[PDB]
């Protein structure tokens, strides 16, 4: 069996000497200024676990930070409230860190004074490790609420089951919900999976989730009422599949813009969308022709199938966000199976593609576009979503519990 | 400031430290401390760890030193008898800025396994300096001092320090000094080394690895090493001042040249027993579409006033060339070097697309294209050919080089 120990302090869990099995229970109440390091080693086997004595019940305010360094360890029902940090990201996994797990935490307003000032939520770095059923809510200062920080091996992260609560409009770039790589790093694999999570009304900038490296999943998650659109970044072979993007109807509500090679769009629900050109329901954009990395890079490859777009202002805009500099054309692919109704502008081409195979997408609209055909293939609406009548399926989030489970 | 004076890492952990304090580590041997310097300073009032003697603070067992903040001052310690069980030993944060390691050193603090992986001294973070410390006696997987690059360019200074005998790794990651890796050799990082005796350091190939852009290797001693100085990513590079002084040794390399807009100048190669890609100067040939981690065509190098003496081979134009790698250098210029009681002043191994080569001054019968015989007088002082009328002192005949209580 393993050690328990009651604990109150980082000053005492700084003093244990951790061994795979131990459990150390924080103590329920307001502690303020704890600077958390859980750094010890667990195994498979016999993970570290750092649990609050109830969960939502230990909260950390003032300047509180947590750092995870090490293997096979598990944080347990944490909060975080106010209060902010004064320097390092709220909470972080180091380099070294490697299957490891935070879960049932939140992080809620913990907002620097300072709306310019710089620090993650949520940093990941290390490979294996998972955040999942956590609340991050209400950032109002400089940084992505949660970014994967990439290195020279993929990191195979799991973000799963999270709610990531409104975040409102940073003003300027940088106000991303989920950043995934950066241009420096966008050609290198990293395998992060984000699935099942909630995105309610993350309205930090244009991008809630930016992806910047390659073979990532996004997959079946809600993304409802977000001011922001899902953005392949940077980086090749992407995946964004099965996921809700309910705008509601909700001013520049945006869809799935794609950049770059070899990605993969499918199954999505894009549903009341504002959004026009780049905030299209799906924006295939233009991009340079000797680009650096932190540029544009042409669409090549780009397979789009049986997605369902239906009540918003703009289907799919191919070539969009093209000007002097971004003149190259999407390329290669296809633009098939899929459904567009009751949609204002249906398909609109910015710039002409080469080779991009366009048939059997179906639409309602009177004029019917080159390689659509009309509805017939019953699309039934279940829950507010149109889908079709035989895939018909209860959402993730009606049957789920998303977020911390002490939270409702 | 405030005088507090510990002798436990956790002591320091319990202090709340202000711009002006100084923390005095008491003298004696400390085992397993995991130091963590986490305070900020100010220009005009830095915080100071201080060793209460120079050299008389010694770490030894699984003990690790972190650097963390603005304007921070380490001196005086000393880790060996040792290892580190992962983490390198001395590390500056990405957070750290404007912050220096003085008169330390790390010496034979190596992992019990020779593949296990870490570095002796770390560098992140905005212009932090490394001065008059020793590192000597690395046997395991790792580079010793790395500067790690980040989206902005760092203006780290490593200057007058010592890095002594370093063995033969057997394997690649035995550089003494990597600025940069591949993926972000394209980034500037300005970094400068600067007035430093390599001192048989033989880790590997590279004695230092370039792989990044901007940076300046100026005016270090590289004596009796086994390897070479390469520019091995990045462009704008300067290797200058700085003499290499084989002595005569076995594969004591030069200077290697790969990609664009570097200058070789004012070195003194003498000694060397290198060819090929260890001649005293090498410029390398490369891949038509290469990716970062591999080897960019040498464009518009600049190598002048460099002089060349009792060495196996000058320099090679073209060295490495193969199937693969059959870019020659092209533009830019090789002048104004002397190359004197050398074995072959110019091996050619891929002939160079507009390399202007001219006004070179050798003692050689046959002279190449660009070569006239030696007009200018030429003394050897403090046992290095130079020209008599720009004679000066080597730099470690007149400083104190590595620790003030060494």
């Amino acid at each position: 069996t393993g050690n328990i120990y009651n604990i109150s302090s980082a000053n005492e869990l700084n003093a244990l000497k951790l061994q795979p099995g131990d459990k150390v229970i924080f103590k329920k109440g307001n502690w303020k200024n704890q600077q958390i390091n859980f750094k010890a080693n667990g195994t498979k086997e016999k993970p570290v676990v750092l649990a609050a004595e109830k969960g939502g019940e230990t909260i950390f305010s003032g300047n509180s930070n947590l750092k995870i360094d090490g293997n096979w360890l598990v944080v347990d029902g944490f909060v975080f409230k106010d209060g902010f940090s004064e320097k390092a990201d709220v909470i972080l996994f180091t380099k070294s860190t490697s299957n490891s797990r935070i879960t049932n935490s939140s992080i809620i307003n913990y907002n620097h004074p300072d709306k310019t000032f710089d620090y993650k939520w949520l940093s990941l770095n290390g490979e294996n490790n998972r955040v999942d059923h956590c609340d991050f809510t209400g950032k109002t200062h400089q940084g992505t609420t949660l970014v994967v920080w990439l290195d020279e091996k993929p990191n195979h992260h799991q973000i799963d089951h999270n709610y990531f609560g409104p975040r409102p409009a940073l003003g300027v770039n940088g106000g991303e919900t989920i950043r995934i790589g950066t241009s420096t790093w966008s050609m290198h694999d990293s395998y992060t999976l984000v699935e099942n999570n909630i995105f309610d009304k993350c309205d930090g900038e244009m991008e809630i989730i930016s992806l910047k490296s390659g073979h990532n999943t996004v997959n079946n998650n809600l993304f409802y009422e977000c001011d922001g659109t899902v953005t392949f970044r940077h980086g090749n072979y992407n995946t964004v599949s099965n996921n809700y993007i309910l705008g509601n109807g909700k001013k520049n509500t945006g869809g799935i813009r794609i950049i770059g090679e070899n990605h993969k769009v499918f199954g999505n629900y894009l549903q009341g969308l504002d959004g026009s050109g780049l905030r299209a329901a799906i924006s295939i954009m233009s991009a340079l022709e000797k680009p650096q990395l932190h540029e544009y890079f042409q669409v090549i490859n780009p397979q789009i199938v049986g997605n369902i777009i239906a009540d918003s202002k703009e289907g799919i805009d191919i070539g969009a966000g093209k000007n002097e500099k971004r003149m190259l054309p999407p390329k290669d692919g296809f633009l098939k199976n899929n459904y567009v109704i009751n949609t204002r502008t249906v398909i609109k081409t910015e710039n002409e593609p080469e080779g991009l195979l366009i048939e059997n997408n179906q639409t309602d609209a009177s004029s019917l576009p080159k390689g659509f055909t009309k509805v017939g293939s019953d699309l039934v609406k279940s829950d507010g979503i149109w889908q079709k009548k035989n895939d018909v399926k209860t959402p993730f989030w009606k049957k789920e519990k998303i977020g911390p489970e002490w939270n409702n």
